[PDB]
């Protein structure tokens, strides 16, 4: 009953029951200063449609962005999401090869 909150942890934010239960969590650490990386996401992906992982991914770079933190990714999976979505590229660094007439 009303179980769709986010639990807020240590530098991380999980949706799920308990710390066993945690079906989609991520983790964020200060690297540097305000550059922060995904450090590790757990997040179960049945269908992508339901992919819980982009609530948290749009949670974290919305607060980000409002911190003027950098986000990376230490992870290929959030890595490669953030990529392909340039509706985060406020945040996202990224890499080119300065090949971008477009």
């Amino acid at each position: 009953m009303s179980n769709l909150e986010i639990k807020q942890g240590e530098n991380k934010f999980y949706i799920g029951d308990d710390e066993n239960n945690a079906l989609a969590e991520i983790t964020y650490r200060f690297v540097d200063n305000n550059e922060i990386n995904i450090d590790h996401t757990g997040v179960s992906d049945e269908l992508g449609g339901q992919g819980v992982g982009k609530k948290l991914l749009k949670a974290v770079v919305e607060h980000a962005r409002e911190n003027n933190l950098k986000i990376i990714a230490s992870c290929s999976f959030a890595k490669h999401m953030l990529e392909k979505e340039d509706s985060y590229q406020d945040v996202y660094l990224g890499l080119e090869h300065h090949h971008h007439h477009h």
